[PDB]
């Protein structure tokens, strides 16, 4: 069986929805059983995120009806351009019903001045709940029968932890397999699940790709297709190297090491379940359906495969004599960053144990600076002597499964970096010699990636 | 003001105590103000540890009586060999006799009750230095200079009550010692020990004597701290591994810090810190080779790579995670789990995928770590750590040097060399201060690597 | 003068107008605090829960229409078209606020302690303006406020808010310099950020007192449907006469948990600054009434019906074994109120009394604290259901030899066996426990002998 | 089988030890199986307490040598008085010396290290009983019966690890003593102490020598437990207060416990519990009047049995705003006094619950005041703290008081007539005890009055 995910851009308008359905229908004639996972229409989640704060703060009753008319029109148009007056009618009722529902809650949070995380998750869920019926209708508007379902209905049962729910148990087989055994293409809302007692929950960032992975995992599928707006994964950002090419084949392991925080396509949560059961992931371009795309797979003669970059980040060094194991000073650093919700991109601590270096995003520096002040306070008194911060810095990451055991490669990567005129500020390579991460000045980003790419990829 | 510290081997016998007395006297002629810091005679601190546990466990007074006879002899012979003057010789003997009597009662005490609390554990170890110092002080008086012996607490080291590894609370070194110096007196301070508000003796821990010298120096604003040992300064690497290893003439505070790995021989970060803060140079000298120029640890001039440190037989732990990102404080909980369980972590690296953390610990701590980790998480549908892996029989090399900062090419040159040596790099950690590069290779390739590395970057 | 009016005192529009003339009569010599109408606060509670559980669209609509015509007819028979106008809308607005808040909880399905308190306040905000109205109608100037506007600053603790600051004179004085009577909706207070809080049961009295405290007022009047504090419950003894003068400390000792007229919290502020409290009947304003202020032996006899007597027996229960601490610890959680405590010189057992609907609650609590001589440190607990508390009260008893002897002999002669005795160090109150069968004969005898 | 307990005064000298041995011997003609629980000789436990304290503080070696000289001279004197036989005298002296040497060691130890752990504190205390035990065992031997001295733990009393006042964990009493009793051997067990699971000596606390007898009796299903003291049973009321005070011939388990205020001489609640549980009778007898009939605590049972008194005590009133049951206000009062270990003699709370009234020993007032404020108008919630220090507790005990209408009235009128004002009353559900407090000066005329009207 084939599970097929599409995101917000791919279902950006009625036209694109109709095009998605065409893609779906085409695959259905090659594969009997097809489950489609669908995101909210582009820029709907965000519209939803802000009215939620709009209702809580400014609290205007009309500003809500103003938002309602907007979603109404946005999706009314999609129905007109995706779909047959017959199907147009049934879908229009589903849409009206969800919109009535949506209005109420917003009116409620306005009236009370209260937006609990439970309420917050209910709002966001409407995005995908208004997308899926329109797609389902379009599938139906061609050859195949199709129904739309919520993540709960689909068998994704979660925590009570709203906004970022953990999945307890998958009941994917029980709900979908009967519907598949009957010919139906179920179109499942991505990004959302339910709790035992019926409450609607969201799955955080990368959620739709995650739902695709869970469904794929539960049904023990033959393949999971992540349909996006680029032709798979490139060897490096084409905005930096114009001659970059699609990677035909990636190992889960390699895909994992490329799936950094804030990456557009790859995420560890989507990859891990597919890796566990050995299910292939295929990244495809809905705007270029014929492209071979990137296959993330189990089997695997290259050394370096890809070069990922994280631009505009900051470098934080924590100085402190002692800082030696007899004191859980590291434990306290990360707690102070744990609270305050500061994401640590790289950690590096050398032999002396007198300092640890970290890279965070440049909007988190001051956030994490006051955090470390609150935990420690700044010889005869405390244990952090000094903190250092380097702004406008960047993380380059060289990835390839063939790097493991390959004597000499680090030497080559770094000699190259130097040959391009870049000074290495920090290096971090973990025990699975599959990823070498390092830090250089932003000025040198462009010339350094050009060289590495020229030397190691092409 | 010159602080001069002497360890166990430099004061390991009477002859030796007299030798370090002449060194102290010789510097007293160039520099008017000298404070000395001395450890117990070699083997003594160890001997005191064994008798403690023995008195607790077997509980035999005859063995205590025996131990006292060993201690008395050793120190009597020392006096008889350090000091020519009979009148001085009797003053020191007097002091020693007090301490033996006091030490005996504690030991008989612990045998009788079968209770060895940390407090008593510290009071006992204390006797090591409280028996050396008066002899060194005697040998100095014997040579013509005014001198008396003091305990660390008596000299201004006021500490926490955390016996065994006490933290320093107040530094009152200027209050006690300066009046002594002004009279022309060489105070000799028992290194490694402090005191508490109520006057309970405490110990400072591993490298305590060195720490005492640093505290005196910091407290006084000494012109120089001199650490006298049995080797001629800091070497470019372990001479056992490279026979043609040379003494580093000059070293920076950061370099020294970066060379002072946990469990190191001469350098410790506790010691280097106070000196760094007030900009007091540190000089490491050889007591048995007092002509060597040794290693000056000062402010900062050319050199890329200065030294290579090594850490034999450690272990590499990789923790593969479910997400392990900035929304789930997994890193916080890892280091907390190993904090409790008292597990010291030598290296850390986390790559940009944020999906794994690699750390190296000591190979006796592996089992402690795995148990500790399994306690905090307990190993798709179950927990937040996917799996943990371990590599035994590995080692850490660190290349250290201030000139490496901004030295485009050096990291490339180092790792290519390592590779040329016939070695695969298992993990890299280099920090924002481009002064140290640490990596991990198999124990198999330690010797070959350090040889090649030293030949190409030092000599 | 701070006159307080309650639920049944403002029961209908007539009642409100009757109340309105009373205040007008007071003003001739020289601040009025008001509660809500009868069974209105009890209704808001049920509609709150209604709108949380069933959250029914039709079942809410009928509620506001109820309190529409409840208050619409209250305007009819309480109030000239000068003043009838500025209540209709002045209450329609407050209703559509309540309706929106109510439909607010109906849509979201979440009732915070904050939302509850905001809902509960409406009761008083629906009653107050109407009274303010009939004060104007009778030719006297009047304004209707709100606890917070009057300066009752409270905790963040919704339902039972601890008072933190008082802006007494600072908000009320200028209105008094104008001839306006401030008609203040009591029971409710505020946060520093304007969020309405409630004070708990016996709150409208507290509010009245708090006004008195900060102003250092001349008098505090509590207007109810009984002619003051009686010598005993008149429903049991028909010969029960009213108490004219009651000591501060005496009124406190006559106030048990769940009592009607008196309240220790409300008594407290008045006892501090030394402000008299008068209680008078609204159905008979001519009556003398009880005056709580700063002779004779026994003053009054209070009674608590339908209680239970737990007895905790354990060998040990001494000093180092702090199970006394744990009995109450278990009873503190599970929200169990203890009426009486006794422990003899042996320290082996402790006797308590609680409402006889708390036993199973209190037992389970005790069992989840001790494993119930080689096991736990408590041997056994025993209970006596259908039992009652009688308390004799008088400051004249303090240092008066004989009264206790005589009291218990009087009890004896009524045919009653005493199960438990507790007398505090102040000697103002004597409290003992007897079978329920005996309560009627016992109180009558006691009152027959020591009051009349 | 019979267990027989003797206290410090009853073995206050060697002659008295022989006298006890004579008592134990006489009893062994009647009952074939007797076990004896013995305390330390009079004044020895006290001597041990202040010396082990002394060794901690002054750390004076010479003052230890005096204590041993003292203890040795006391017990050698005792041995020579109690025993006639030279060979027994010889073997008892050898025991006593080995024990005293052990004592010296530990006392030296505490002085040398300046440390007195609760564990060591217990080991030292255990010596008093370990020194008197073998003298008495020897004394029985000299009179013709087979006997061994045993430590409480060797007898099967296994306890906590909470030194100084341990709780019992298991009884191996039957396993240890039954093979001895089947051979005419009189085990004399050191009262007051027991062992830890890993063989560490622990003490049982105040009244712990009586409790030993009880634990033995429980563990052996004894037929009779005998507490031998220096008074002919338990009196109706303190003899020092009423001259013509008679011995109470019989007492119930429940009456016995109401008479046992924390500090009482003979009766202790913890001692009564086991005997109550298995229905084993307790007989209290007079070692200096062996012909008395004493007081029997028992099952099988006109109105008021006894008047109990607690002298020179104090009472505290806790006035507060609201102080309702809704909040955990009462809990915190007792937690506060739980820490700093303050014993509450009486508690009282009226229907107002605005105040609570407790009684504590007068030498705890400040020790209770400070700790209360350290736990805690509009600022706090506890308003006042009144206090007296010129008071006592009187408690009238009788089983036949329950359901006896009018007795409380009769009692408080009697108090009233004697010339005393009642400051507080407390009566429990089990109407076996009415406790109350009056001015100290009134105790004499009050107790005398109560005794007149309600005893004979
Ligand atoms: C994110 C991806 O799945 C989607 N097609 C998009 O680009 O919006
Ligand atoms: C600093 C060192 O790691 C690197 N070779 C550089 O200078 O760029
Ligand atoms: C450690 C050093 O200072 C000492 N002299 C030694 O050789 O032991
Ligand atoms: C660095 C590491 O990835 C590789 N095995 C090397 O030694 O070059
Ligand atoms: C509370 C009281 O004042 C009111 N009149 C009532 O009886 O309801
Ligand atoms: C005196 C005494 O009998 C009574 N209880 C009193 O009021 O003090
Ligand atoms: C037990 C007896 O010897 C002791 N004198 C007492 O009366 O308590």
């Amino acid at each position: 069986t084939t599970v097929m995910k599409f995101g917000g851009t791919s279902v950006g308008s009625g036209e694109r929805i109709r095009h998605v359905a065409k893609i779906v229908t085409k695959r259905k004639k090659e594969d009997d059983d097809v489950v489609v996972v669908v995101s909210a229409m582009s820029e709907v989640t965000n519209a939803l995120v802000e009215i939620s704060q709009q209702a809580l703060d400014v609290r205007d009753i009309a500003k809500v009806g103003d938002f309602i008319k907007f979603i109404r029109e946005k999706h009314y148009k999609a129905i007109e351009e995706a779909i047959s007056e017959e199907i147009k009618e049934e879908v229009k009722k589903i849409i009206d019903s969800r919109i009535e529902e949506l209005e109420k809650v917003l009116i409620g949070v306005a009236y009370l001045g209260e937006l609990t995380p439970k309420s917050r998750d209910y709002i966001l869920s409407f995005g995908e709940r208004l997308s899926s019926p329109i797609l389902s209708g379009a599938i139906r508007d061609l050859g195949e029968k199709s129904i739309a379902l919520e993540g709960g209905e689909a068998g994704i049962i979660t925590d009570n932890n709203f906004g970022s729910a953990r999945v307890k148990r998958l009941e994917v087989k029980e709900r979908l397999l009967p519907l598949l055994k009957e010919g139906i293409i179920p179109v499942v809302t991505g990004f959302i699940g339910t709790t035992e007692e019926g409450y609607i929950t969201t799955l955080g960032r990368g959620g739709s790709d995650y739902s695709a992975a869970l469904i794929g995992y539960g049904l023990d599928a033959d393949i999971i297709e992540i349909w996006t707006d680029v032709s798979g994964v490139y060897t490096t950002d084409p905005r930096l190297v114009p001659t970059a090419r699609r990677i035909p084949k990636l190992s889960y392991i390699e895909a994992m090491e490329l799936a950094y925080f804030g990456a557009k396509v790859l995420h560890p949560r989507t990859i891990e379940p597919a890796m566990e059961k050995g299910i292939p992931i295929l990244v495809k371009n809905t705007f270029e359906p014929e492209s071979e795309g990137t296959l993330i797979t189990n089997d695997m003669d290259s050394i370096v495969k890809a070069i990922s970059t994280i631009k505009n980040v900051a470098l934080i060094n924590i100085f402190g004599a002692g800082m030696v194991g007899v004191s859980g000073t590291a434990a306290r650093i990360f707690k102070a960053l744990g609270e305050e919700e500061v994401n640590v991109i790289l950690i590096s601590q050398g032999s002396s144990e007198t300092n640890i270096s970290l890279v965070v995003s440049e909007e988190d520096v001051d956030k994490a600076l006051k955090a470390l002040k609150r935990e420690f306070g700044d010889l005869n008194n405390n244990l952090i002597r000094d903190v250092s911060v380097d702004k406008d810095v960047c993380v380059i990451s060289v990835v390839g499964a063939g790097m493991r055991g390959a004597k000499g490669i680090a030497g080559k990567i770094f000699t190259a970096v130097s040959e391009s005129g870049a000074n290495i500020k920090m290096i971090a390579q973990g025990s699975s010699e599959v990823n070498i991460s390092f830090v250089i000045d932003e000025k040198d980003l462009l010339n350094c990636v050009r060289k590495l790419h020229e030397k190691f990829i092409e």
